[PDB]
């Protein structure tokens, strides 16, 4: 009893394959067959079955759509069908049966590589818990120097839109009082409020505009203690 | 100044949409248009950007392909057409604007709300490091409640596939030696290795098989001190 996937291995962004697991030493045709892959240096994350029967098909969230998981009874053997390749969908394909009904992977085949061919933006704290009349400060770390400083913040409050606050990393915004203010140069930039107002309570992104591919960080939440 | 986004709501797994940003105010044809997304309960992400006249696009990695950016000046109008939608293009997506040739986007639409149609498993520690004879203790901590008889532990070592070692949280496959043994009930599940071999240092992964999407843990890894 064995599994061996084919097919796979390098593909552009949005490219397409089609894998294959020739099974081996069992029935085919009535156990059930999946799709186990992991990326490198990352852990083991389901794919796709086929249930018995063709027609009978689940996916993981992420693969819904842009894969097909078929099988062809007659040859043993059973297929996926990749569309609309990602970088992140780069990974090791697995192919995995468990013997009966349901239970757990038994066996697994070799496995066969697929890969598809930015600065980070870490804002800390996660959360800043204030009171009005305080001093938040708010930090963007970016992974790598930034040119000019084109370096811009947003407010977010639930439901509305973001806000412009700073853009240039010192200049303010049409609109935006003297509390706010931004500085720091390099990889390492600072959002200050000098004292917080009941409005001021919201999320906060930095905003990175110097290649033609911007980024955001994920976000300080400045809320009420 | 204005921008209105349209379009967008529910969409099947694999299915597509066309959005649109209408824009008053300004006059069209002098500046260019950015769309970026947030999905619920996480920050901006970049999309897509028509710079100036059509046939100047720029996208992010994830939507390489499946999304096509235009825009036609004589209606006033920003288009964005996402094809293979996946349960990950899930966001309310706002157009975005900047004055000038370039800059920080300080003109913002409402954004418009996209959405397209789960047991986790946290294991600790991430690294165990440790000497041959000692014991070795690894937990599984499940978001929700888990029957037993739905969850199993892989061994896995570098360019090799898993390796099923309990499944049914104390029952072990064939050939896997007596010091290896599984405990545990409802949320939290436990991995206890007697006597640490040179053949045991590896990663180890907890599996729960109870619906049709079955999760992994991100992995233990177990080395040498």
């Amino acid at each position: 009893v064995q599994l061996v996937e084919s097919g796979g291995g390098l593909v552009q962004c949005g490219g397409s394959l089609r894998l294959s697991c020739a099974a081996s030493g069992f029935t085919f045709r009535n156990s059930a067959m999946h799709w186990v892959r992991q990326a490198p240096g990352k852990g083991l994350e389901w794919v796709s079955s086929i249930w018995y029967s063709g027609s009978n098909t689940y996916y993981a969230d992420s693969v819904c759509g842009r894969f097909t998981i078929s099988r062809d009874n007659s040859k043993n053997t059973l297929y996926l069908q990749m569309n609309s390749l990602t970088a992140e969908d780069t990974a090791v394909y697995y192919c995995a049966r468990f013997a009966g009904g349901w239970g757990a992977y038994d066996v697994w085949g070799q496995g066969t590589l697929v890969t598809v061919s930015d600065i980070v933006l870490t804002q800390s704290p996660a959360t800043l818990s204030l009171s009005p009349g305080e001093r938040a400060t708010l930090s963007c770390r970016a992974s790598q120097s930034v040119s000019s400083n084109y370096l811009a913040w947003y407010q977010q409050k639930p439901g509305q839109a973001p806000r412009l606050l700073i853009y240039d990393s010192s200049s303010r915004a049409t609109g935006v009082p003297a509390r706010f203010s931004g500085s720091g140069s390099g990889t390492d930039f600072t959002l200050t409020i000098s004292s917080l107002e009941p409005e001021d309570f919201a999320v906060y992104y930095c905003h990175q505009y110097s290649d033609i591919s911007p980024t955001f960080g994920q976000g300080t939440k400045v809320e009420i203690k």
